[PDB]
């Protein structure tokens, strides 16, 4: 999420 | 992608 | 949530 | 099904 | 039915 | 004569 | 509060 | 259903 | 006297 | 009959 | 043919 | 039918 | 008198 | 029906 | 106090 | 579907 | 909590 | 929180 | 007659 | 912290 | 600082 | 130089 | 200079 | 694709 799309959720 | 949180149902 | 009756293809 | 929420897909 | 009368619900 | 499918309360 | 002969057929 | 109050939910 | 299917939720 | 037909004759 | 689904009543 | 005569009702 | 060759489905 | 924050009573 | 009457005071 | 093909004929 | 609800108090 | 007081800071 | 929370200072 | 920042969340 | 002198900063 | 406490991603 | 029974409280 | 030198702090 930072370089990587995290997903919080 | 389906990258997301995703329910379907 | 209540996802009731999904026919996926 | 009498209340069932039912498919029959 | 085939002869007789259905209903669904 | 005689009922038949009844789906009820 | 039904009460009588109903005969649910 | 009949004086019972079911629930079907 | 609640009585019925309710989710505090 | 998900891939499939029916009748309900 | 596949023609399935009859009734031939 | 096709070969001879079926009522219903 | 369906006869000659046939198919019925 | 997610109530993540519910206070009650 | 939700069927139960508190008394938060 | 999602992400294959999946013809039904 | 940075994902979801607090509920403080 | 709830009944008692808070502070911040 | 609690006094509770308290910063002083 | 009563000395330093905080974060909540 | 509540009889002495205090520097948060 | 303190960078302080602080949630990323 | 407070001098007496203060219930900073 | 960040690259240099960054110091989370």
């Amino acid at each position: 999420g930072f370089g990587g799309n995290d997903n919080f959720g």
